[PDB]
């Protein structure tokens, strides 16, 4: 493969064509009409528009990627996730027109597409599938006979409906007096079916997801297990690389199991075998994923291993270039992921600009993943993913706190997003010590969506010097483009003769509005007092880059945050939390009954008494010497009285309409 | 140990605080009136005075140390050398406050003050 068609968008595109750069395989994209400037459109050697933004006229399509393919002179395509990555048709089309496509043949991805043929051609092999009974054959002495064989415990849903009743719950076995209540009082006049299926446990799954890693000669390959069970509206939220909570000898059982499975299937390519465990470790086989998947930077990060460089080498026919004997298990990963999406209505998404973007230090194990540059618009038309930060730390504790660290320093202006929550659900004493199961959050949901807090006045004291500050900054920048340089004048020093000058300024936190009195002192120190307690701030600017930093001394406590002021708000970003202050507008910038502009003959009213207008509604139209004046209203409210009816004559500067 | 205070200036103080930041781990420093402008001011997080610019008054002060570490909200202090390094009512004091001392307990340090008597543990350990 000397040139790969990238059939994606945003962040695995520009994964896929990094890795691609590195080994010298050209790059080609498509980005319809909506990612015209997005990341991969640059970062691409060509790419090709499609059509409207709609995925369904774009990235979806299968004609249209083709013929960009053959245009391009593509000899792979990678369909990345999401739109063709398991599109059956298309990866036999591909091979029809004599395009390699990356991924797995035909013959294993169709066969996958009913979970009922992918389990028995597991379940033939000697692989750990969730059993049960798939019949209609459990009737309550059937019932009987199928949970003692299974296992005392029972969770019993019906073979078609749901809704969250008729369920019944086994968790012992002198229970059935109570099933064959439940069966007769309601579950039988909701489902309206006698036929009802039965499975094992509900107590604290996890969703364990170990890799699995096949060629074109015979061979597989494991890599080590997720822990992927912390997720909410069954969307990943973050995710844990080496699985913990299991035994070595686990981890050697999924690796066998999941390369049974892989092989029983005729699997290759970069595969995901997902296993459900209870908290003994009895692991059973759910699910299949026939694509290579976005999670795969988590893991890449504790085994040492490039899985987009080995999909591309044995797509074009090579062998897996390291044995499961080579595949090492150093520290622990996490991911977080950053969505746009406002969670204090129970996580809609969002789409708006990003006016400030800014990352957290990079780092070999530090690893920044963005689709999203400063300046970009989040659409509605795609996922509203921004970013991924993935972290790598010794042990699992550490790389909790490197994971927290970082993302404090990830700072997003312009729109809301799940950063605080992120924080909050890490940050959690049940999940440091390892309570992970896949109702976390639901359990635990009121203790991560927290309330705003009011500032501190230490935190006014650092959002009044930035303003002060700003504002000498943009008397600076006059006088660089002065005549008059060196000047004074030309010193924000505040310096009045024989006295001193006190600024009084008000910033409102949240809600409740605080006066904040600036005595401007000889030496360039300030005196602010709040309320009653005054504070002596000192402080400067300082650029790093393209990010400006508020450096405060508040009595003797330095410290250091990002300054950004975006309109009306303040934004504080440091490594205890991110404050927002916002500067009060006043009335004469925020302003913005009727007459009559002539003596003239209303034609037309349009309201009368009890109506309600909103500005810029037309109320009346008049015409005075052959011109007809409609008025508008500047004002707001309803109507309490008309005063001239239609024909009457008005005269100049006369009242017409009044609001009470 | 997510906070750590290091009670030291200088050389040392930019040694661990380089390593802290490599692992995750905020730092905090104190400097004295004497060290305002010095280099671990600024690359520490947050750091504090204490007082005059003689040692005395600074760095080797037992309860101004404990008292940054409780604003700051530390969860070690971490000597260095040179100043409370091999202040043994130190290490006890904060294990008593309930701040994690980095380095050896106090029965460790205080048996090694007298150098006959570490001389005749060592030597009937051969």
């Amino acid at each position: 493969i000397t040139k790969v068609l990238i059939a994606n968008r945003g962040e695995i595109a520009c994964r896929v064509m990094r890795t691609a750069k590195k080994l010298g395989v050209q790059t080609v994209a498509v980005y319809s009409e909506a990612d015209r400037n997005s990341m991969h459109v640059d970062m691409a050697d060509e790419a090709y528009s499609i059509g409207p933004a709609p995925s369904q006229q774009s990235y979806l399509s299968m004609e249209k990627i083709i013929q960009v393919a053959k245009t391009s002179a593509a000899q792979a395509i990678h369909p990345g996730c999401g739109f063709l990555s398991e599109n059956m048709e298309f990866a036999e089309l591909c091979k029809q027109e004599g395009i390699i496509f990356i991924g797995p043949p035909p013959s294993a991805i169709r066969d996958m597409g009913i979970k009922s043929t992918s389990k028995s051609i597991m379940a033939a092999a000697g692989v750990p599938v969730v059993e049960g009974y798939h019949g209609e054959d459990q009737s309550d002495q059937c019932l009987k006979e199928h949970a003692r064989r299974i296992g005392y415990p029972v969770m019993i849903k019906a073979v078609r409906g749901g809704g969250g009743k008729g369920m019944r719950i086994v968790r012992s076995e002198q229970e059935f007096q109570e099933q064959l209540e439940s069966a007769r009082r309601e579950a039988k006049k909701s489902f309206n079916d006698d036929a009802m299926l039965i499975e094992k446990f509900v107590d604290t799954p996890r969703h364990v997801e170990v890799q699995v890693f096949g060629d074109h000669h015979g061979n597989a390959v494991y890599l080590f297990e997720r822990d992927c069970s912390v997720q909410r509206r069954h969307q990943k939220i973050i995710e844990e690389a080496p699985a913990p909570g299991i035994k070595s000898e686990v981890r050697k059982k999924l690796g066998e199991a999941a390369v049974r499975a892989a092989k029983a299937v005729n699997y290759v390519g970069a595969g995901t075998v997902e296993f459900i465990m209870d908290s003994k470790h009895n692991f059973c086989f759910m699910e299949m994923n026939t694509r290579l998947q976005v999670e795969h930077p988590v893991t890449e990060m504790i085994t040492g291993t490039d899985l987009v460089e080995w999909q591309l080498r044995i797509a074009a026919g090579e062998k897996i270039p390291l044995s499961q004997e080579e595949i090492t298990l150093q520290g622990h990963a996490f991911e977080a992921r950053i969505y746009a999406e406002d969670p204090s209505n129970n996580f809609m998404p969002v789409a708006g600009p990003l006016v400030h973007l800014s990352t957290p230090r990079a780092d070999p194990s530090t690893r920044i993943e963005t689709g999203v540059r400063q300046g970009d618009e989040v659409s509605v038309h795609y996922d509203p993913m921004i970013a991924k930060l993935v972290v790598w730390a010794a042990d699992r504790q550490a790389a909790l706190t490197k994971l927290r660290y970082s993302l404090r320093q990830y700072n997003i202006v312009g729109l809301h997003t799940n950063i605080d929550f992120l924080l909050n659900l890490s940050g959690h004493p049940e999940f440091e010590a390892g309570n992970v199961h896949t109702d976390f959050i639901p359990q635990h949901h009121k203790q991560l969506l927290l309330s705003r807090k009011a500032a501190a006045k230490e935190s006014l004291c650092q959002a009044a010097l930035g303003l002060i500050l700003k504002e000498k900054a943009m008397t600076d920048t006059f006088t660089l483009q002065a005549h008059d340089q060196f000047s004074p004048f030309s010193s924000s020093s505040g310096r009045r003769l024989n006295i001193s000058y006190t600024r009084n300024m008000t910033l409102k936190d949240g809600k409740n509005n605080v006066a904040i009195a600036v005595t401007y002192n000889h030496d360039g120190s300030y005196s602010m007092q709040i309320e009653d307690k005054t504070f002596q701030v000192l402080g400067n600017l300082y650029s790093e880059g393209d990010c400006t930093y508020l450096k405060c001394s508040v009595n003797g406590v330095a410290s250091k945050a990002k300054l950004i002021i975006l309109e009306n708000t303040i934004y504080l970003f440091s490594k205890e939390g991110s404050i927002e202050i916002d500067i009060p507008v006043p009335k004469y910038l925020s302003s913005v009954g009727p007459l009559a502009p002539m003596t003239g003959t209303i034609e037309k009213v349009f309201v009368k008494a009890g109506d309600k207008v909103k500005a810029g509604d037309s109320l009346m139209v008049m015409i005075a010497m052959k011109m007809e004046h409609t008025i508008k209203s500047p004002k707001d409210g309803t109507v309490k009285k008309v005063f001239y009816r239609e024909g009457a004559q008005a005269n100049r500067h006369t009242p017409l309409v009044e609001f009470e």
